């Protein structure tokens, strides 16, 4: 763990060349477009962000820093309906059991029946507790455990053929809000997003998702940009963030422009049947990103390409110009 960084104010926020090497760059071809990109969430390729199930890096303190920020301004990032409240244990028991697991050296966890006992050495945190027993935490199950969890969360109930979006924690959204879409079924929700419908993508991806089992998860990458290292683009805090949209220039797009990758991950809880939504957030400036010369040229090409439904949709358009020239310096066929 660095020292702590900030997402907003000053942006301190900056990769070592090995988070830099690790960035889950993700374009497999020179243009884009919207597909049921969905593979098994099976470990892979040791140091990568593919080799466990939830991926802790050097930016984990700060990353909980900002989750405490967020929450302290706005408690309401999260929410559980009540109903839901079995499937946030479940998501507590699954991440503590996976951290404990793949990084011995930060956590621990001893359980004997519903007396659990977890240690989180990274934050000091030593809790022993009753597992199911909300009085037990000093704050509800889901909430509890997300402040240890770097990404956001959702916890979809699936019923009546579909799922719906009944608890999570939202703290570094892609410019939407839980609060706004608590309740929401999956086309619902998604009803924004343009192309995909009339492409099949989210009929098909329902699909998928409704049939996801214990123990066969499934993870898939989305992508957009961000000006500069912000982790909550919200629309409750619009106002901090959306003017530096107008802010890119030919000279600083290096240090504004933030490549911003989601790493999805859909795994069934067991005992309650919903679905886990993990959606872990990484960032790179483009002056970092640059200093892979293949990532670089594929950028450009994508961006110069990019239809514009889509690059409207992603909240790109008002700098894109500026962002096409100056990564055609990095493409020697262009
Ligand atoms: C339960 C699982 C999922 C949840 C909770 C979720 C949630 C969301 C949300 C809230 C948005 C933002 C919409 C807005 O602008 O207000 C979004 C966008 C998107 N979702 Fe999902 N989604 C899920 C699964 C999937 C899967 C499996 C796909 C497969 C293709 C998908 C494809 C997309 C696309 C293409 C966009 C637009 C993103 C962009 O252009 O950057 N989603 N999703
Ligand atoms: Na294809």
């Amino acid at each position: 763990f660095k020292p702590l960084e900030s997402y907003r104010e000053d942006f301190s926020f900056r990769n070592s060349p090995a988070a830099i090497a690790r960035f889950p760059f993700p374009f497999p071809e020179d243009q884009y477009m919207y597909s049921v990109n969905l593979e098994p969430a099976v470990s892979r390729d040791p140091g990568s962000v593919f080799e466990h199930q939830f991926d802790v890096d050097e930016h984990y303190v700060s990353e909980m820093a900002e989750r405490a920020r967020v929450l302290e301004l706005d408690p309401g990032r999260c929410l559980v309906m009540p109903h839901m409240a079995q499937a946030a244990w479940d998501t507590l028991a699954m991440l503590m059991e996976h951290l404990a697991r793949d990084y011995p050296q930060h956590f621990r966890l001893t359980r004997q029946g519903d007396a659990w006992h977890w240690q989180n050495l990274a934050l000091g945190i030593d809790q022993r507790f009753t597992f199911g027993d909300p009085a037990s935490l000093p704050c509800e199950p889901l909430e509890y455990i997300t402040r240890q969890m770097q990404g956001d969360f959702a916890v979809l109930d699936q019923r009546d053929g579909d799922l719906f979006m009944d608890a999570g924690m939202v703290t570094c959204p892609a410019d939407w809000s839980l609060r706004f879409d608590a309740g929401m079924s999956f086309k619902q929700w998604h009803s924004p997003v343009p192309m995909a419908h009339q492409m099949g993508v989210f009929d098909r991806a329902l699909k998928y998702l409704l049939n996801i089992q214990v123990g066969a998860p499934v993870r898939r990458l989305n992508w957009t940009l961000t000006i500069n290292p912000r982790l909550d683009t919200s629309p409750e805090t619009y106002h901090e963030w959306g003017n530096d949209r107008g802010k890119v220039t030919p000279d600083n797009v290096g240090r504004l422009v933030h490549l911003r990758v989601e790493l999805q991950l859909m795994a069934r809880l067991p005992r309650s049947n919903a679905l886990l939504f993990g959606i872990r957030t990484y960032l790179i400036s483009l002056d970092e990103l640059v200093s892979n010369p293949a990532w670089a040229q594929r950028l450009h090409r994508v961006m110069r390409d990019l239809p514009d439904p889509i690059a409207d949709y992603k909240g790109i358009t008002r700098y894109r110009q500026t962002l096409v020239d100056w990564l055609r310096r990095f493409d020697p066929e262009a």
